[PDB]
Protein backbone atom coordinates (compact mmCIF):
# COMPACT_ATOMS: atom_id res chain seq x y z
CA UNK A 1 0.00 0.00 0.00
CA UNK A 2 0.84 3.66 -0.21
CA UNK A 3 3.07 5.09 2.47
CA UNK A 4 2.79 8.44 4.10
CA UNK A 5 4.27 10.37 1.12
CA UNK A 6 2.33 8.46 -1.58
CA UNK A 7 5.19 6.09 -2.40
CA UNK A 8 4.25 2.40 -2.46
CA UNK A 9 5.74 0.38 0.39
CA UNK A 10 5.72 -2.88 -1.53
CA UNK A 11 8.23 -3.98 -4.14
CA UNK A 12 7.46 -2.28 -7.42
CA UNK A 13 8.66 -2.58 -10.99
CA UNK A 14 10.43 0.34 -12.66
CA UNK A 15 11.50 0.12 -16.32
CA UNK A 16 14.43 2.38 -17.22
CA UNK A 17 15.52 3.19 -20.76
CA UNK A 18 19.30 3.70 -20.59
CA UNK A 19 21.11 6.89 -21.57
CA UNK A 20 24.61 7.60 -22.79
CA UNK A 21 26.37 7.49 -19.39
CA UNK A 22 24.14 4.84 -17.88
CA UNK A 23 20.97 4.84 -15.88
CA UNK A 24 21.32 8.11 -14.02
CA UNK A 25 21.72 7.05 -10.38
CA UNK A 26 24.26 5.76 -7.91
CA UNK A 27 24.19 3.10 -5.23
CA UNK A 28 25.59 2.32 -1.81
CA UNK A 29 25.58 -0.89 0.21
CA UNK A 30 26.15 -4.50 -0.72
CA UNK A 31 28.40 -5.20 2.29
CA UNK A 32 27.86 -6.47 5.83
CA UNK A 33 24.20 -7.30 5.14
CA UNK A 34 23.24 -3.88 3.82
CA UNK A 35 21.35 -4.25 0.53
CA UNK A 36 21.78 -2.08 -2.57
CA UNK A 37 20.28 1.37 -2.03
CA UNK A 38 19.90 4.33 -4.35
CA UNK A 39 21.94 7.21 -2.90
CA UNK A 40 21.92 9.73 -5.79
CA UNK A 41 19.79 10.69 -8.81
CA UNK A 42 21.60 12.52 -11.62
CA UNK A 43 19.70 15.59 -12.79
CA UNK A 44 18.19 15.01 -16.24
CA UNK A 45 19.40 11.42 -16.49
CA UNK A 46 17.20 8.38 -17.17
CA UNK A 47 16.18 7.72 -13.57
CA UNK A 48 15.30 11.38 -13.04
CA UNK A 49 13.31 11.61 -16.31
CA UNK A 50 11.40 8.47 -15.30
CA UNK A 51 10.66 10.10 -11.98
CA UNK A 52 9.91 6.88 -10.14
CA UNK A 53 13.16 5.85 -8.40
CA UNK A 54 13.97 7.59 -5.13
CA UNK A 55 16.90 7.93 -2.79
CA UNK A 56 16.31 5.22 -0.23
CA UNK A 57 14.90 2.72 -2.71
CA UNK A 58 16.48 -0.69 -2.26
CA UNK A 59 17.19 -2.40 -5.59
CA UNK A 60 15.92 -5.93 -5.02
CA UNK A 61 16.54 -7.22 -8.54
CA UNK A 62 17.82 -6.13 -11.98
CA UNK A 63 16.61 -8.02 -15.06
CA UNK A 64 15.52 -10.98 -12.99
CA UNK A 65 18.75 -11.29 -10.93
CA UNK A 66 18.34 -11.15 -7.15
CA UNK A 67 20.55 -8.43 -5.66
CA UNK A 68 19.27 -8.64 -2.07
CA UNK A 69 22.58 -10.25 -0.96
CA UNK A 70 24.82 -9.23 -3.86
CA UNK A 71 28.08 -7.36 -3.40
CA UNK A 72 28.39 -3.72 -4.45
CA UNK A 73 30.53 -4.73 -7.44
CA UNK A 74 28.08 -7.45 -8.44
CA UNK A 75 25.22 -4.96 -8.44
CA UNK A 76 27.23 -2.34 -10.36
CA UNK A 77 28.24 -4.85 -13.03
CA UNK A 78 24.66 -6.07 -13.28
CA UNK A 79 23.44 -2.51 -13.96
CA UNK A 80 26.24 -1.99 -16.54
CA UNK A 81 25.28 -5.27 -18.32
CA UNK A 82 21.52 -4.76 -18.13
CA UNK A 83 21.15 -3.47 -21.70
CA UNK A 84 19.15 -0.63 -23.10
CA UNK A 85 15.91 -1.51 -21.29
CA UNK A 86 16.40 -2.29 -17.63
CA UNK A 87 13.77 -3.84 -15.36
CA UNK A 88 14.31 -2.96 -11.70
CA UNK A 89 12.32 -4.20 -8.77
CA UNK A 90 12.71 -1.56 -6.06
CA UNK A 91 11.34 -1.27 -2.53
CA UNK A 92 11.19 2.12 -0.87
CA UNK A 93 12.88 1.92 2.54
CA UNK A 94 13.82 5.44 3.64
CA UNK A 95 14.08 4.62 7.33
CA UNK A 96 16.22 1.49 6.89
CA UNK A 97 18.40 3.36 4.37
CA UNK A 98 18.97 6.12 6.95
CA UNK A 99 19.99 3.60 9.62
CA UNK A 100 22.71 2.13 7.38
CA UNK A 101 23.90 5.47 5.99
CA UNK A 102 24.04 7.35 9.36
Amino acid sequence: GLGEEDIPREPRRIVIHRGSTGLGFNIVGGEDGEGIFISFILAGGPADLSGELRKGDQILSVNGVDLRNASHEQAAIALKNAGQTVTIIAQYKPEEYSRFEA
